[PDB]
């Protein structure tokens, strides 16, 4: 029962690993988001 | 060697909950980054 309670490990882990493989988008995706934005605003407000 | 091997499972059981909430939480500021300057956007963006 020991091991029993090593094995479902790994199995969450799995799955946790893949959304902290799922978040790293919505860091990048921001990150894109961001240097479409102040750049552009930067370039605006030399506009101005 | 089963417990030594088991603590550091145990761990990332502990350190890839925590890592998935240090970005989300890093997502809005994130989030209030972009819709609180676009709001901006479109104002200055008015003026020209």
């Amino acid at each position: 029962k020991l091991q029993a309670q090593k094995s479902d490990l790994e199995s969450q882990l799995m799955d946790t690993q893949e959304r902290l493989q799922q978040e790293e988008d919505n860091r990048n995706q921001m990150f894109q988001q961001k240097k479409k934005l102040e750049q552009e605003v930067g370039g605006l407000k030399k506009d101005i």
